[PDB]
RNA sequence: UGGAGGACCGAACCCACGUAUGUGGCAAAAUACGGGGAUGACUUGUGGCUAGGGGUGAAAGGCCAACCAAGAUCGGAUAUA
RNA sequence: GGCAAAAUGACCCCGUAACUUCGGGAGAAGGGGUGCUCUCCUAUCUUUUGAUUAGGAAAGCGGCACAUACCAGGGGGUAGCGACUGUUUAUUAAAAACACAGGACUCUGCUAAGUGGUAACACGAUGUAUAGAGUCUGACACCUGCCCGGUGCUGGAAAGUCAAAAGGAGAAGUGUUAUAAGCUUUGAAUGGAAGCCCCGGUAAACGGCGGCAGUAACUCUAACUGUCCUAAGGUAGCGAAAU
């Protein structure tokens, strides 16, 4: 008997069941995959407090067992499916107008200038660049790639 | 039968497209006649916030107290030339 | 440069094309009618008494003229750009500029990434990958070729190469002594993470996408091949174009 809704610690918890609303710490409160139905997967159960759990992200975490969940995937699954049509359903959703790269007089991003349209070099120019000198494409991750492997590589 | 629309025509309203006027003018940015939208990404009143290498920008190097590729005013300072 | 000026305009009726995303084009275009008088019937109307006001029949009646003044769309055919409504250089540019929903890539497992600050801390967000940030393009349909050699971004192997901290052992100054003790100066074999070096990965990342020389019963050109070079040698499509 796994019924949809209820919740309970991971420890009475059956493998390859799927669930949501995951807590991180032991009873902090429900901060993992929480949105319009989307289904995290346990993988197993091994005693040692940890749950090897596979995320919408496609990587895979550990949660202590006496951690919560709530069975079956949130509801509202077509909300990442309905397409808006115009643009003052952006703005009532709460956005306002993004403005490009290109179009920016130099001063302004690093993507500016040109009498016409141009971004970068052919030796000189790096990437595509964010205000800030980041670069965002190729797999940038600036120094964070040490948090990532020290999380990781405690497997 | 119903009454949806970033729907339509058109005053309030806002905005500022063309011509002519004016060019110590009526006015240091208006007027006449025509123009566009006119339930929406709307217009507006009130009061609060963001302050100069900074703000803010549906992005024109635009705007920030009538003159912004770095405001105003004090001071260094009778700067230098 | 038909700029301006002119003209069309209203209500009712007739009828209305290409095209198509089948919602629209569409007030498409193109026409007619519009006054008043009495009568008849119709409705309607309690504003009581039966008539009055409007509609639509049908007969007059006058004017050149009957939305008579004021008010009030010029329309059609076809390219380019942009999909469109919007926004912008207050105070010389309102556009093909910007945005725009739509698409893809990259980053983030939550103390989320990213941002402002020094820093607490705040935004992110009382949000949790159908989420948030950045980047390019811009509805729709058809589609999106080749190159990772360069710049960047990135994964990774042991090798060497490592800066500093760790520092052998020499040498040297001075000390009876002519050079032991000792202090001191310099040293200096090993030490050394990243990175450098190398191998990979990436083009809806920044970017680039060629020459020659012969060759058919008309020349031509070359379906054919020989060729030099690259990382790769411009595919579909388009074309004296905003080029």
């Amino acid at each position: 008997n796994s019924m949809i809704g209820s919740s309970m610690p991971l420890g009475m918890m059956r493998i390859g069941t799927i669930i949501h609303n995951i807590e991180m710490n032991p009873g902090q409160g429900a901060k993992m995959v929480r949105a319009a139905g989307t289904n995290a997967k346990i993988l197993k159960e091994p005693a040692k407090g940890k749950c090897l759990i596979k995320l919408p992200s496609g990587d895979t975490k550990w949660i202590n067992a006496k951690c919560r969940a709530t069975i079956g995937t949130v509801s509202n699954p077509s909300h990442g499916t309905k397409k808006l049509y115009k643009a003052g359903q952006s703005r009532w959703l709460g956005i306002r107008p993004k403005v490009r790269g290109v179009a920016m007089n130099p001063c302004d991003h690093p993507h500016g200038g040109g009498e016409g349209k141009s971004k970068s070099s052919g030796s000189r120019g790096r990437t595509s660049v964010s205000p800030w000198g980041k670069p965002c494409k190729g797999g940038y991750k600036s120094a964070s790639v040490k948090k990532k492997k020290k999380r990781l590589a405690e497997a």
